[PDB]
């Protein structure tokens, strides 16, 4: 009777390996959203209307 | 009897690998959403009306 | 009576692999989305109406 139960992974973000040599980056921003990285998000619930979930270089401008 | 139960994995990012050398980058933005980088997200459950989820490089503009 | 139960990967993504040498970007933006770079989203549910999943350079502009 080994194992009855779960083993399991749920959400999970594992052996993410990232390399990056160089940016020479001239980044100009002007009201807005720029991203350059690593990013792991790992959820296992998001609830809600309207809801925003992991959002990344996100602009968001509503004339409501 | 033996793994009579789950052993799973649900929702999962994993193994990623990435080289990148050089970006040269002149990035110039205005009102607006750039991504340059690795982004991973491993969700297992969302929920809600006009909800958005594991969104990137997004721009909103509503006249509600 | 082994495995009777799941062994399973559901909504997974693994063994990503990028080798990207040079992106000598000029990357001109005005009120718009670009993206450049590697994106893995895993998910097992997303629920609801008018919800948007896993939206990567989007651009939502409505008169409503």
């Amino acid at each position: 009777v080994l194992y009855v139960g779960s083993k399991t992974k749920e959400g999970v973000v594992h052996d993410v390996t990232t390399v990056a040599a160089k940016t020479k980056e001239q980044v100009t921003n002007v009201g807005g959203a720029v991203v350059t990285g690593v990013t792991a998000v790992a959820q296992k619930t998001v609830e809600g209307a309207g809801s925003i979930a992991a959002a990344t270089g996100f602009v968001k401008k509503d004339q409501l």
